[PDB]
């Protein structure tokens, strides 16, 4: 069954096997309600636009969950280095944004002191360096976590990979209009699907489910965020 | 304690040899089904053979596949043909009987193909029929499957899974109405497919099953 | 001030790693509506005539017992496939050291009370490390309840030598579509792992789907 054949992102094929061969790699799924912070976006947005001359949109939200939540679990901020489990004192965090060459992991630093504009700024800045092939090789380098958004290609639901050697990896999907139960009454959400896969040989069960329900209490109360 | 052996191999292999993931979606049945009760009982007379969902769901992967060529090669050797291995179950286990050229198949020759195929898997009649294969469209329904994982058959790259077709309240027009939903799965190898492609790869099914007036074209 | 701390489960470690590495495992999801058991919890009375609290798990074990007496194989174990005719059923309780797998034996023979207080005792020896290796060791299935955290689906992984493993999770309101009407009822996503070698498409699929039936109509599951 080979009708033609190109030689061979054999490296990378390497490394995306190996990753799921070194790691015992689970997926616990979850829900958000996007409402609340879309109603903050929509009222303090335009005037956080010039003051602040970037735009308020999601991703800004969804850094500043996930570090709070990795203060809460450093196990999921830690790394298995073949017999011994690394901690890390600093939030770099791996985003994943899309180039012509495929997927890259930006490496955002120290986020746990940047502030809503500035990490609006930086994700931006780097979103374009990948658009134009700039992104450097430090700014590649790092990170304990990743987040992953397929929810711009239209993807409801999946199972994001680990990117060694981190532990975890968030994966964000499309917002989508979905009937719910609300005080026994059923209302119209915009809901979105949270996918967090982990190495289980460092996370656990309660541990990973804590994490995301962490980041959805989060985002579900913006203001205890923002 | 008390009191498949290739095959046993071969799905470890399966799951070890290959960066395995799974991205799911939903899709409505309702228009479909509305085809199928409009223009079935004359499909069935002129063509001898019944409509069902099984020709839409292979016309719609063949469709998807002209689209997604990495989603038709394999680890990288590409394909000119469409054929598709189809999951059929018989006593002794499931068999993937091949379909082959399914572009070049109409409505009612996949119809009859697949019939064709399912009697000869309950007789014992399926010939080594069982070669071959790009793809592989695995249905679960039958079984009352709601949503599940299925594992990819080497040497091929993503293989889609059906499952049961359930009323379930939905939000159309900031309305809320209940349709025919169903969740499509598909696992996919990641060392020659991608997120953007996989799921490029399920919206089209969605859609094009979404409007069979197009796929139709 | 920005260090890398190493600090030196490591068997646990490679368990699961060959868990995932030695079987073909995959997961079959579907969900089951948790109201008729909570009407029946018949809870008070109950209480008082048994001593010990009814709860949702008895059921969820009694289910999963009639589950096992029709699925053989997903009862069974592949040695290098060894069936059970027993039913011995691991149970998954949180100790601060991690979870534990204490086994329920013979769970076919004990009634709703016995299973009641027997997962309570379980729970409690858990809490204070009281929980023997006797207790620790067998089990033919796998029961684990992530509900209590919070979750709302997972993909459970398998515990050898056994073959398969269901996950229970939290119970959530949900529309629903009850003939041809949208009601809101306490649904619950189940979630079975299980290992290819062994168990198939059909089996995992008729053995979950099998527990949502005898969990949908307790009074099918209060005396067989």
């Amino acid at each position: 069954r080979s009708e033609k054949r190109v030689p061979m992102r054999k490296r990378v094929a390497e490394r995306l096997l190996e990753a799921k061969n070194s790691t015992a790699m689970l997926t616990t799924f979850n829900e958000v309600n996007m409402k609340p912070i879309m109603d903050l976006r929509k009222q303090y947005g335009e005037a956080f636009e010039k003051r602040h001359g970037i735009r308020l949109g999601f991703m800004s939200f969804y850094v500043k969950a996930v570090v709070e939540a990795l203060k809460r679990y450093p196990e999921v901020n830690a790394s298995i280095d073949g017999d011994d489990v690394v901690y890390h004192n600093y939030f770099d965090v791996s985003m994943a944004v899309s180039t012509p060459r495929g997927l890259v992991t930006p490496v955002l630093r120290d986020v746990d002191t940047l502030g809503m504009a500035d990490i609006e700024k930086k994700i931006k800045e780097l979103a374009v360096k990948g658009r134009d092939g700039k992104l450097t090789v430090e700014d590649l380098t790092g990170g304990n976590f990743t987040i992953t958004n397929g929810g711009v290609f239209g993807s409801l639901m999946s199972t994001p990979i680990i990117n060694p050697p981190q532990s975890a990896i968030l994966g964000m999907h499309a917002i989508k209009d979905r009937p719910m139960a609300v005080n026994g009454q059923v209302e119209i959400l915009p809901m979105m699907y949270l996918a967090l896969s982990y190495d289980h040989r460092l996370i656990d069960g309660r541990e990973s489910v804590g994490f995301l329900v962490t980041i959805k209490e989060l985002l579900e109360d913006p203001t205890r965020l923002l």
